[PDB]
């Protein structure tokens, strides 16, 4: 029993809301008296080849903005351009705003999606910001504005606003002050994400987690050092690990009596040898997509 | 992207309380003017090697029972045992109750857990009931009463509370009238769970669903019968496939254009001959625990 669990999303779901420019409906999110929206909710489907967004915006008034919160409608009375995102002004703060913060995460950290269509909530998932800076999300069409975040304590920490699929499949997007994660800009055109790696620190989490329920028998004698162990890391294109990632697995070494470049040899072993047809943690490929802090976390039964 | 989604869970965050009694503490349901918890908050840890639940109920009085929601204390002026479940009667009707119903769900069915600790919500997820009536949760020390549920539109449909970990790391607990679901009881003794079986339909499912997001290597030219596919599925420790599960994947054969029983061929092909280290959705092993409306609803962009 170790599963991908997610934040509870109540403190979310009740900033959640509609969005409409002209044909085009998204999802928008709604804290104090402003709401947060890509800002490609003024676009046509032609406009999304090679928009202007100046000049798009310009053509726009507050009465082509529909924001609905439920029945409520809610009157946008000033808008404005960030980066990626138009932020809605609205005359009514958000009786269920959240404490709440703005952070921009980095590549290998995870967060909980609320995937939502037409401003209504469909579910909530956990997933990882992959070190190419895109996301192995679940989204259909119209799930534009759904929003990542992480809670501590009482304050949502939004690091995620979704903007587009990238024509192979993969998820794209801003922070909440709409700059993008990664390379990617808000136009329909091809774009490379880079080659992804494995998350090298989360794998390693998920081996103390595997110990910590009984998982075994993967362990080995050996230990090795972070040069000769990044040797095999970029064999098998996993991410370098570093000294700051060793302090990162030091609880959960702690925990185990297994020392973090103990755990590596494992690992090392495993990369080079396969899992021979059995499971750890119930899988047959190593995971990457919990942090040291997610295991900690769930391990610890840390609530909120 | 095809991701085990959670309903959102902020109209039951809304409903949990803490429930002491004496030295035991654990999780609590509030609707309207009742408390649910499992009835074992009023054993000692010694009392629960073999509880008489009606001869410990008679010591307990209400000031026994301390439910804290938040900072907000609760006064209980009634108690009574249904089944496996207490019900305190409080003075004030929960401000938060959704709309709401009890179900009794069948083994196959998935629902989403909120885990809670004191009271309080740690996380999220997804599970199924398995065929033998237990779940593989990740439930800690604490995590009793902590409840499953679905939501359809705007209604909770409550359909497990959590009471115990069998000595086999698996999880078993009641509907909310209180009735386990398989075999078991609310006492601390070894008991054994049925043999577990892959739960065939929801296989099903999961392979229309790799379809659709355009994984196809594994689809072959064969058809079969309910009758010859379940006797490959008897040798695999499959559940057997009867003419309601088509039924149910009626839908999801349409949208595909693959039939149930040619669907049913290529299981069978990957039962006798494994998946040779390829992938299918990014899983090494067949999933279990989505069915036939999980892929629907997800696949379709069902709200709330």
């Amino acid at each position: 029993g170790f599963r991908k669990m997610a934040f509870p999303s109540g403190k979310v779901e009740g900033c959640m809301v509609q969005v409409t420019c002209g044909t085009t409906t998204l999802n928008g999110l709604w804290l104090d008296d402003v709401v947060y929206c890509p800002r490609h909710v003024i676009c046509t489907s032609e406009d999304m080849l090679n928009p202007n967004y100046e000049d798009l915006l310009i053509r726009k008034s507050n009465h082509n903005f529909l924001v609905q919160a439920g029945n409520v409608q809610l009157r946008v009375i000033g808008h404005s351009m960030q980066n990626c995102v138009l932020k809605l002004k609205v005359d009514t703060a958000n009786p269920k705003t959240p404490k709440y913060k703005f952070v921009r995460i980095q590549p290998g950290q995870t967060f909980s999606v609320l995937a939502c269509y037409n401003g209504s909530p469909s579910g909530v998932y956990q997933c990882a910001m992959r070190p190419n800076f895109t996301i192995k999300g679940s989204f259909l069409n119209g799930s534009c504005g759904s929003v990542g975040f992480n809670i501590d304590y009482d304050c949502v920490s939004f690091c995620y606003m979704h903007h587009m699929e990238l024509p192979t499949g993969v998820h794209a997007g801003t922070d909440l002050e709409g700059n993008f994660y990664g390379p990617f800009v808000d136009r329909q055109t091809a774009q490379a994400a880079g080659t992804d790696t494995t998350i090298t620190v989360n794998v390693l989490a998920w081996l103390y987690a595997a110990v910590i329920n009984g998982d075994r028998w993967f362990l080995n004698r050996f230990t090795t050092t972070l040069n000769d162990f990044n040797l095999v890391a970029m064999k098998y294109n996993y991410e370098p690990l570093t000294q700051d990632h060793v302090d990162i697995l030091g609880p959960l070494s702690a925990q185990t009596g297994i020392a973090v470049l103990d755990m590596c040899a494992s690992l090392k072993e495993l990369l080079q040898n396969g899992m021979n047809g059995r499971t750890i943690l119930g899988s047959a490929l190593l995971e990457d997509e919990f942090t040291p802090f997610d295991v900690v976390r769930q391990c610890s039964g840390v609530t909120f």
